[PDB]
């Protein structure tokens, strides 16, 4: 079912050395829907090219509009595993410090704070 699950740590690796070569400028991002959530939709696909000088709040705008949710929908984003400390922050910055041994940057979202 999860991406891990799906490919080997070699696999992640080599995709992750691709998208160097390929998309230097860009983070290796996947996003995933919590296993719990009942509200939201599961994402067309699960591998995000994001643009590197994008802070999280953009990041977290733009997800909203690919879930195509409204004003009043609730949306939050954990980020390898916990909160994010501050929305304000470049994804080139929490790729250095948030990013798994694979190189991704793990997320997951839901309409609880409580996943
Ligand atoms: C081919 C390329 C490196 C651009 C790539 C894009 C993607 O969304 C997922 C895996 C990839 O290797
Ligand atoms: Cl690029």
């Amino acid at each position: 079912k999860t991406f891990k699950q799906r490919r080997t740590f070699e696999q992640r690796v080599e995709d992750v050395r691709l998208i160097r070569e390929q998309h230097p400028t860009k983070i290796p991002v996947i996003i995933e829907r919590y296993k719990g959530e009942k509200q939201l939709p599961v994402l067309d696909k699960t591998k995000f090219l994001v643009p590197d000088h994008v802070n999280m709040s953009e990041l977290i705008k733009i997800i909203r509009r690919r879930l195509q949710l409204n004003a009043n929908q609730a949306f939050f984003l954990l980020v390898n595993g916990h909160s994010m400390v501050s929305v304000s922050t470049p994804i080139s910055e929490v790729y250095e410090s948030e990013k798994d041994e694979d190189g991704f940057l793990y997320m997951v979202y839901a309409s609880q704070e409580t996943f």
